[PDB]
Parts: structure tokens; sequence; C-alpha cells
DNA sequence: TCTGGCCTAGATCT
DNA sequence: CACGGTGGATCGAAAA
DNA sequence: TTTTCGATCCACCGTGAGATCTAGGCCAGA
DNA sequence: TCTGGCCTAGATCT
DNA sequence: CACGGTGGATCGAAAA
DNA sequence: TTTTCGATCCACCGTGAGATCTAGGCCAGA
């Protein structure tokens, strides 16, 4: 019978990002000023817990990794979902269908420790495999969605493992927990049985790569092709498809940074216009004049390409992007390339972003044409996999991956989701033990995004919408 | 009249490490609880974060630096102490006498923006000094005195740059601020005039070296002796000392750390037993011996030596240093270096760390008699410059710093200081402009230090004694 | 019969 | 021995 | 009899992050 | 009159 | 258009 | 008349960080 609720209070920790001390501190010296109640204490609180956290029988925290199986967290979140719904009978008392993304990352520069020097390779690296439920309809009847599909708060973690990335383990994880999916059941909960289908979507062609049965990276894993054969629009449209590689579908994050480093590539290349830079002076003019165009794209922009010496291009991510595209007629003049092909591009990041319904034909109408105006303004520079992918590519996918509208399916939110995991380690973690550690962080991003919580805790909201693109909404099949 | 004081408020805002919004949010959210009132808003801790700030006069905020003239922070700061005497008034009615310390530090691998091109170098590296008041007396009568000296919640900045570490700025801003620092007055608080006495100790040898006229790092700056000729008592008890340079007072964080890869180094070199690795073998000696310790020395005391490509040895940095002295009979063993040594080496190290008065004739008795230990136990090593600072010089630059006991003058604290620096400039800052991240900073970092608030605030006390050494005790002059 | 010049390469502390 | 911290397991003791 | 609630301790974690003289080789060398 | 072998150096995406 | 955020300047309007 | 207090917008920031095939040279070459 104090102020808050349980749930509130365990809603406020974690928005607040308070730690435990921090709020047995506030609590007592709020008691300190004289209000006689305020809060629950710390016992309740994590009593509240207890009620997000998934069975013991199938959550796994070692020295070195940890793992949930994946029914028991599609079940458990689920559960939490029930009582998002207004009434969870009131519904129609029929099956249900949730259509789930999921995806995994590896990520560097972690903190290193110094206990338990566990034979592999210490804690150089982290992987870590996720989830997130986006949809729910029973015949498109949509009972739920996320409200914000593109948030971090909504991903799951499904394992996590202090291992680098590699081709191996990424093939081994990726069959064994494409077996686990087949080895699934619908979730039941008080008389209802809810189906589940999962999209391996949100995971970098990085990584799809290791997935495609193809050598390169440079080689487009949806056509097979090499770059200089990319450049023709007839032989890849006569090209089959491989197995299912249509859930590999759009990568809406990389092809923004491609975008970017494409094009400052051709914008140095202005000068001698073949795809590669080898030759004679064309390494000289290359210096020359990308370092004049970053010093007269930073005098007037106001941004500096990052360095890496470990060995990297940039960290363009998303503000690089997001800047670049908001006047394009800004680097249209400062590179000397032509404003409209940028316009196209940005229309179709846009109508990516988006998160709604895009009309397919005039998708693909305006890719070819984009495919065209490309190839007779700039042939001499092969485009990247991911703008080939896009230009060729996109519209199949799209229809394909159309039962849950793309930029919801992404994977900018579950990389987003490592920032979390950073901060998680080095703040809410106790540290007596690497598994107490990997149990502090496996509990805390369930609370991270236990889904009632999520919904009923504080949140900013302003940035609601922004001018779209006049061929955009064009193109924007935009229904409400 | 609401339940929280302002001061209590902003106290406890920078205690939790709360944002402006975050505190909108938990207040909005606490009135929609139903208790009519439960703090002051944001209005009123801004409010009273202009009583901490200094008067515009003295601070000069920049796209790209940022100062503070050094009499008006202790103008501004001793203001602040008044409050924190029980009574101002009812000490005794004569002239205060503040002692304290400053220096500053170069730290790199900062966050680097995407603004504001302003040509120096960019944000690679912060630069920043700072100053800590210890103790007042009026002829040893203290008054007042931190009663963590060692903690970074006492540190003050007087300036900050990005800019790198550099012999040439190195010594233009040491030398212009020993002159402000001649060309300060007593500061006076409502007929009281108190002096002030700063020591620029806080500050490592690896700048002493720019601070001395030595080129090498590896001479002593105190002996201005090469490491052959620094095996030797006689001559070096024969050669006096440079002008002023007992300022350059014991910096015991850098003399634990030379103490770790000294000893590893010794213990390396086991096999052959020249201070140099340099000759035939005892390179893939130095290799395989290295190899071999440190797996014998990960496996029984759990601890990984941190790998740096850039270059760099190790980061022993606290919490090897502390484990490796916690039993030194363990390193002994796998090592098999002697114990004796080892715990002379503890018996110092805990005599400099206590914060208390040392007997400097049975320092000295001990530290010449762990000088004849180590020559005649390992000669053939060459001694680095921190330890014969230690043994040979330490007990002249005691004797001279003994007006504040040392351990409470030490750069530690300050430079953990740079961790808060780093954690504001993210998360406390306002980052639509550099100038305007200057500011947050700045500013956060007087409330950080704000010492009424310092007093009055939460923290945590449990950690208050550990087991002495019984040589030690011998040696401490322990009294209260 | 052994000090100096050149350097110099490769150890040295963050 | 720098020190301000890290959540869970447990004691225990007092409410309930 | 169970719940709750404070205290307690656990085994560490983050903050210390580009230029240098000098030990020695060698080479002559009368 | 122009495909293959060797490689290979130096572009390629984080 | 990812989104959860960043303190100051200002409006305004309601206490005081 | 002044203070206070919420809302608001500003111009962005942190989280994406070791191995590769392939384009082309060349070299012969009957
Ligand atoms: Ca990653
Ligand atoms: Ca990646
Ligand atoms: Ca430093
Ligand atoms: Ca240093």
């Amino acid at each position: 019978s104090t102020i808050f609720s349980p749930e509130k209070a365990l809603g406020l920790l974690l928005s607040l990002k308070l730690s435990k001390w921090q709020y047995i501190t506030l609590r007592e010296t709020t008691i300190r000023e004289g209000s006689k109640e305020i809060y629950p204490s710390y016992y309740k609180v994590q009593k509240a817990k207890l009620q997000c956290y998934p069975p013991k029988a199938f959550v796994a925290v070692t020295d070195s990794s940890a793992k949930i199986a994946l029914q028991a967290l599609l079940d458990l979140t689920v559960n939490r979902i029930f009582e998002t719904i207004r009434s969870p009978d009131a519904i129609q008392n029929k099956q249900l269908i949730l259509i789930s993304k999921w995806g995994f990352d590896g990520a560097s520069n972690q903190s290193r420790y110094k206990q338990n020097i566990e034979s592999g390779q210490g804690d150089s690296s982290i992987f870590m495999t996720s989830l997130v439920p986006l949809k729910l309809t029973a015949d498109g009847d949509t009972v739920w969605v996320n409200p914000k599909p593109c948030s971090p708060m909504y991903c799951r973690p499904v394992q996590f493992s202090f291992v680098k990335e590699t081709k191996d383990v990424v093939i081994n994880e990726k069959t064994a927990m494409d077996d686990e999916i087949e080895a699934l059941v619908p979730s039941k909960c008080q008389g209802h049985e809810i189906s589940h289908k999962l999209m391996m979507t949100m995971i970098d062609g990085k990584i799809c790569t290791y997935l495609s049965e193809a050598k390169s990276n440079a080689a487009c894993y949806l056509c097979l092709a090499k770059p200089t054969e990319m450049s023709k629009l007839d032989v890849i449209a006569s090209k089959t498809i491989s197995s299912g590689v249509y859930e590999f579908g759009l990568s809406t994050l990389h092809a923004r940074i491609n975008v970017m480093e494409c094009l400052l590539h051709i914008a140095y290349r202005l000068d001698f216009k073949k795809w590669s830079a080898r030759g004679e002076g064309h390494q000289e003019l290359l210096h020359s004049r990308k370092k004049l165009i970053q010093d007269r794209f930073k005098d007037d922009l106001n941004l500096l390409i990052d360095i890496v010496k470990q060995g990297s291009g940039t960290t363009n991510d998303g503000n690089t992007a997001r800047r670049f595209f908001e006047f394009p007629d800004k680097t249209a003049a400062i590179t000397g390339l032509d404003e409209d092909l940028i316009r196209r591009f940005s229309v179709i990041l846009q109508a990516i972003t988006s998160g709604e319904i895009i009309d397919v034909p005039k998708f693909k109408e305006y890719a070819r044409t984009t495919a065209e105006k490309y190839v007779e303004l700039y042939d001499w520079y092969y485009m990247s996999s991911t703008v080939h992918k896009l230009l060729i590519h996109g519209g199949d996918i799209i229809a394909e991956n159309a039962i849950v509208p793309i930029g919801s399916l992404s994977e900018e939110a579950s990389e987003a989701r490592n920032k979390d995991f950073r901060r998680f380690r080095e703040h809410h973690s106790r540290k007596k033990s690497r598994q107490a550690s990997n149990e502090d962080i496996l509990n805390m991003l369930i609370i991270s995004s236990d889904p009632l919580i999520s919904f009923t805790r504080p949140k900013l909201d302003a940035h609601k919408r922004q001018t779209y693109f006049k061929e955009t909404v064009e193109l924007l099949q935009l229904q409400d």
C-alpha cells in the first residue's frame, strides 16, 4: 500500500537507469525527508523482477556464455503481451499469429576483466543473438503491433557469447537456431494457441555472405555475380534466386553507409573514372582529391570523416548518412554529382525506412529507372553489392517480405542494443564473477524489453514526422 | 516550501547522476502519483547551480578550450568552505592558511564529434588542469581537512584543452600557471583573510621529465643520473638536488606500476640476468619465460596482462597493483623472487599511501636497507627511475613535503576525474555546440566538487580499514 | 694494449 | 593499501 | 509460520594510453 | 593472333 | 525518416 | 511588476571496428 506500484517502481527504476544502492539511497533519503511512504523497497522490485524472469528450466548462465531456449522466450514474452491487450478475452476467441524478426551481431572493443582466465579467447569481443515480436494478426487482423518497431526497447536476447565473429561459429549457430525454430510449437495462454513465424532478417549482409554460397563479399549474394557482370540489367534479371535467400531481407542499415562510401569513391575518381583505383597516378589523384573533398565538405557541412588505424574506412553510421541526405544539393555541388540520382536514392531510402506498405510495381519502376540513370551517368564504377541488391533485387524481396512493412524489419534496432549491453555490463552488473555479470546482463536485458513495462514506462516522442519527398509519397502506399 | 531543499535537490541530482529531462520526468510522474509536493522544479535547482558557479568575469568558455583564473576559484571554493565549518565565526578570529595541491593530466581515446571543424587537432585527446584544497590551519590548527583527501569528489578544474600532451604546451602552461600562482592574493571573506599555498604535486613523473632538465625519462630527475650509475648509493648521496624539484613530490601512482613492471622484467630475466634484454638468445628466452610466467600467474591468481597495439606494456593500474600485493608470497613463489624485498616494497607503499605522518629517520633507514638488500640480491638489473627516487630520494622529499601527510598529496584522485570527464561529456552535456559542451563540462565539474554539496551528498563508506603490516606500523607514525 | 667516434639498433615507460 | 561503487545470498530479526 | 526489510559481504572495475637516451657493436688502430 | 598461369599487388568492407 | 536524449532562451501565464 | 514553471526547440551523439577474391599485368606463344 505504498504510493508507487511495484510494476511502476520497476519501470521507473529501469527508465531512470538507477542502481540498487542508488534506489535504497533515494528511498531512505526521501523517508528522511518525512513523507512516511514513497516507494516499495528493493525487495518489492526484485519480486517484480521475478515476474519478468523466464523459468530456470530454460535459462543457462555460465562463466563464459549464456543462452535461453527459444520457445521459452516466446511463451514468456507473449504472456507479457496478453496483458498489453486492452482485454485479452474481448478479442475474437481464435488462434493468433505472431510474426517476429530475429538475428544477431558481433560487436568488439569490449572492456576486459581481470578474473576467470577461462580458456576461450577471454572477453575480447561480444557476439549476441536476439529476437523481437513485431506483429500479431489473425488473418491480417492486427490485435497488437509494436508502436515503435524500431526502438531498441523491444529487442529480446536469445543468447550471448564472448567470441569474435567468424564464419564457422556463424554458420553453426545459424543452422542450430534454424533447427530450433523448426522444432518450436505455438505458444499457449489460458485457452489461446498462437503460432509464431520468425524471420532471420536482423542481420547484416556482411554475415549474410557467410550465410550465402559466395566466397566473395563483393559478389551479390542474391545474384552470385561479379562486379563487372553486375553492371548489366538483363543477365541478372535472367538469373535465378538462391534457396530462401529472400529471408535475408533488405538490410536498410548498410545500404545507406555503402551509398555514402560508393558516392565518395566516385567523387574521388571523377578524375580518371575507373572502378579500381589501381593504375598510374590514380593513387596520387585519389589521395589529393579525397583530401580536397574532405576539406571542402568539412568547411561547408561541418563534419569530419572518422579515422581508424586497426583498419576501416569510416564510421558514417546514422548521422553522417542522414546529414548527407538532409540537403543533397550540398554534396551535389561539393562533389559535383547529379542531384537527381541522389534524390532517387533518398526516395528509395525513405520508402524503405517509412515502415509502411509499398507498391512494388512503382518501386520496381523507379529502381530500374535508377539503374538506367546510374549506368548512363556513372558506368565506369561497378556499383556495390548492396546498391545492386537494391536496384535489381530489392523489389523482389520487398514482394517476398511484404507480410510485414519494411523498416520495421531492420537491424538498426537490434545493434543499437549493444549500446545498452556495454552500459548494462559496466553499471548494472555485479562484478564478483563473470558468471554473475552474465546473469546480470541476462536479466537486465529481459527487463529492458519486458513488453508490459516497455509499454508503461517513460519515453520521449516529439520527433513525430518530417518532410517526405514528392516522388516518394507518389511511390508511398500510405494509408491510415 | 517543498519537501526537498534546493541544495539537497542538487546534491541528490548529481549523486544519482540524473539528467534534466530525467528529473522533470521523475518529478511529473511523482506528482502524477498524487503526492502534491515532492521536489523543487529544475528551475529551482538551476538557481541553486547559480550559487555554485564562479562569476562570469573569470570564466572563459570557447569552442575549443576553456579556463578560469586561479584566484577566482580559490575565493569561490573557500567561500563554499566557510559554510562547511560548524560556525565560521566561532573559530579564532585570525588569518587561516589553505594548503592545496594542484596539477594536470593528458588523457586520450576521446570521443570525436561531428561539428565545428576548428583548426586545432580536432578533439583527439583531452588535457586538463585541476586543483584541490587539502588543509586549512592557523599555525597547524586544523580548522578544516578533507575527510577523504583521495576521493575524486574534491578535484576542481582550472582549465581544459583539446590538445595532446607535448613538452612544449606542458612547459608553457606550467610556467604560466606558476606565474599566476605568484600573482595571487589571500582570499577575503566577511573579515577573514586567508593565505593559500599551492603544491604542484598532482603530476606524474612522466611530465616531470619535461619539467626537469633531463633529456631522458629513464634518468632520475632528482639525481640527473644514468641507470648504470644509478646503482650506487654513495655517488648519488653525494649529488646535489635541483632547484625546488621537491615540489615534484612523490607520485605514489607510477611507483607501484613501475614496481610491478620492473619485478616482472626481472622475473623474465632470471635466466640471463642482465638489465637490457639485448644479446644472444635473451630475446627468445624473454619471450618464452614471459609467456610461461603470464600463464602460471594467470592460472593461479586469475589475471590477464592487458594488450596494447598502438604500443604500451600493460595497464596494471590499481587493481593489478593491489592484487599483486595482497599476498606477495604468491608472486614470490610463481616468479621466484624474494618475499622479504616485496614485503619491504609493501611496507613503503603502505607508509606512503597511509595518509599520515611518517618518521623520516626510520623511513630513510628502511629505504637504504631496501637498497642494500636489492643490490645484493638483484644488482644486474638497473632499478627504474621511480624505485631509485623512492629508495634514495624519497625520505628527502618526504621531509620537504611533510607539511601535508603524503598520500593525500596524490594524482590518483585527480586522474580518476577523467572517468567523470568522459561520462560528463557524454551524458550531461548539451551537444548543440562544442562551446556548449565546454560550458556543460565546466559547470558540471564545478558542481561535482562543490565543497558544501560534496559534504552533504550520498556516499558509501564501509571500506574503513584493512590490515597494515607489522614493520609498517613500526615505521608508521600513527596518532589520533 | 683500451679510449673515443659513430651509430645504432634495439631495449624503455606510458 | 583509492575509492566510489556493483545485485544476490544470506542472517537475522522484527513485523505480520 | 511467512513476509519484509535492513545490513553484509562478496571478488573485483574504472579511471592512469608517443618519442627516447643509452648499452652495446664494431671498426679501426701503430 | 589472344587464352592461361602466376601472382600479385594493391583495391575492398568493417 | 531510431530514438533516447542534451541545458538555455523564451513564451506565456499563472502565482505571488 | 516579478517569479516561476512547463513546454519547446535547438543541431546534433552513441551505439555499428580483420582477411578477401578478383581485376588486371604479363609472359609466352607457332
Ligand atoms: Ca556489430
Ligand atoms: Ca557488421
Ligand atoms: Ca593521463
Ligand atoms: Ca602519464
